[PDB]
């Protein structure tokens, strides 16, 4: 009806605003339909996937350039290096994401990937390109929504 | 129509994304259709239930176990007791929710209600128990939305 | 249909609660359709400007005394005066909206506008009222959204 039309702008018009908000307190950044957040926590692997699914979301995961550079913003911001939503293969050089899906964006910093103890989690320089490496460090929990 | 779904959809994503940055950054608890918030201030009774309402909700009162322990969880998280909605009745010994309803769950510590100077008002321990007190104390201030 | 609603009530109270607790929390205030907040930063008005179009809002104006005491409130907070988003015309004196269309409400100090060096920014004192002065200053940035 006309009354339905009226009651969607205003509930967009509302939603427009509270992200806003967190946008401009720097809570949030948005990149297309993703939404990247940290809690400013630096602890392991285990540890970042538990909070992200606790709160909603999922450990964060680049899939296009414009959205590796957003969490290397946020990783620049806290100065620390960031766990991202993937993992090694059962053989060594392949990777795939936490649903088991084998990654196609990728940033790797030049020679990686470079198992040294078999690298099974992958992190996320401050410059925005990748690393693999253990998941027993502390680095910051970025999530996705 | 078809666009109508399309709409529906991104809307429901946007909100769960800015809960879901909310509920990451500690802001917020949710519990069912219930959502629980402090501003961190202790104040009292009175003052409490004006900032909850000037917030466009309710001083919390939790009707669940947990809703109950989402709130003892705030509780312990300041290290302070929370003031909860609801207030004796005329005759001591029973109490109502702030609309006049009467308390149906309840989570006294042993031996409460247990009124000195006619406890008016009800006090969550942070191990979630409650403890009918005055309303002149200085309580940490949790509302619900 | 009934199953929407049943969608929309839901998504309704949603809003509402997220609202509530940036509410809550002093992250915005919202007068009417207009929610107002600030990053908490003090730069110039070109800065300004381009940090609420970045979080996806604009250089707040108050077009009501509701609107402009809200915004009043925020300037008192953070001890801080705070650009408004309105310009001088070609002809001193006269003022516009960032869109260019000329200003309606007006709440100046006493004497003012009063050009010095032909004052092309407007600045909300602490008390609510304006003075024209140059845009170079740093001031409370508060967007609207
Ligand atoms: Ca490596
Ligand atoms: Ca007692
Ligand atoms: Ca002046």
């Amino acid at each position: 009806d006309e009354e339905l039309q009226t009651e969607l702008y205003e509930i967009k018009h509302q939603i427009l605003q509270t992200m806003g908000v967190l946008s401009l307190q720097g809570s949030m950044l948005s990149v297309g339909d993703k939404v990247f957040s940290t809690n400013g926590q630096s602890v392991n692997f285990d540890t970042i996937k538990e909070m992200c699914t606790r709160a909603g979301g999922n450990i964060a995961v680049p899939r296009t350039p414009e959205e590796n550079e957003a969490i290397a913003s946020i990783a620049k911001k806290y100065n620390n290096y960031v766990y991202l939503g993937m993992i090694e293969d059962q053989t060594p050089g392949d990777f795939h994401y936490l649903d088991g899906a084998s990654v196609s964006y990728t940033n790797w910093y030049p020679g990686e990937p470079r198992g040294q103890g078999k690298e099974k989690c992958v992190e996320m320089y401050t410059d925005g390109t990748w690393n693999d490496r253990g998941c027993l460090q502390y680095r910051l929990a970025v999530c996705e929504f």
